[PDB]
């Protein structure tokens, strides 16, 4: 198999099985994907891959579940599921075929690449690199525009060392360099579509169903990153302050309580494929 669409047909692409999976096996491949431990810091929910990852008939299912009895675990009320490659990559092509979640608003099916934090690097250097190949169903609010289910985000995030500190460079702070939004003509929660990203030393280009939808210069995104599919929690179950999702107790908020009838909810992934340019 090859990348659906690339910027230069003269390039050659070699599939990298260390972060590619057609999910034809019902036993998740925990040699390839990190089951526990080394998973993203989430302040608003926890991961439970034993309970929240299932694969059936060629399709992986990642599920957001409400904790039994509404009992917090370390300040959080839900668990989710995540495929995080052990293998890191920097440049290459990354693609996943994904269908979103039936809840509509409240979770964020995501395909994304992220590094560790290296706070040792020199002034101006990158501490942390994150490329979001797609964030679905976030219902983001930006400059007075409220998104709905058809809108998606395709953003870059980094932390850069400045005057001794790691300073976050966020998409809404640097939108020309880092923010991408695209509106689909179909509801991403209802069917599978193909989300791709081509990453090289110069540029990062994003594709949806084989159409280029965004491109940005590669300013900071040169660190090794793990290939990630995960189902994130969003409002009404979280509330933003201090540059982080804070968990909301779904029994203390009407909007969160009424969405509980729609939990558990799942994203689905037919494949993930990674290539390197040869
Ligand atoms: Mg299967
Ligand atoms: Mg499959």
């Amino acid at each position: 198999q090859q990348p659906t669409k690339t910027s230069n047909p003269n390039d050659q692409w070699t599939i990298k099985w260390s972060a590619s999976d057609e999910f034809n096996k019902n036993d998740p491949d925990w040699a390839k994907w990190i089951k526990t431990g080394n998973l993203p810091n989430t302040s608003a929910w926890k991961w439970n891959n034993q309970k929240n990852v299932k694969i059936s008939n060629g399709i992986a299912e990642l599920t957001m579940r409400h904790n039994a009895n509404n009992t917090p675990d370390g300040g959080t009320y839900f668990t989710s599921g995540i495929f995080k490659s052990y293998q890191k990559f920097t440049y290459g092509y990354f693609e996943a075929k994904i269908q979103g979640a039936d809840i509509g608003e409240g979770v964020c099916p995501s395909f994304w690449l992220y590094s560790d934090f290296d706070y040792s690097v020199a002034n101006g250097e990158t501490v942390y690199s994150e490329i979001d190949v797609v964030e679905l169903q976030q219902f983001d609010w930006y400059e007075g525009h409220q998104d709905d289910i058809y809108d998606m985000d395709l953003n870059l995030h980094a932390v850069v060392k400045e005057n001794g500190q790691g300073v976050w460079k966020r998409p809404k702070m640097y939108p020309q360099e880092q923010l991408n939004k695209w509106r689909a003509p179909w509801d991403p929660s209802k069917d599978f579509h193909i989300y791709g990203c081509e990453v090289n030393q110069n540029e990062i280009i994003w594709y949806v169903d084989g159409v280029e939808v965004a491109r940005k210069p590669n300013k900071y995104w040169h660190r090794p990153m793990n290939v990630t599919l995960s189902l994130g929690l969003r409002k009404p179950f979280v509330k933003f302050f201090d540059n982080k999702n804070n968990a909301i107790n779904p029994e203390t908020d009407a909007k969160a309580r009424e969405k509980l009838s729609d939990i558990p909810t799942s994203m689905y992934v037919d494949y993930v494929r990674v290539w390197e340019k040869s």
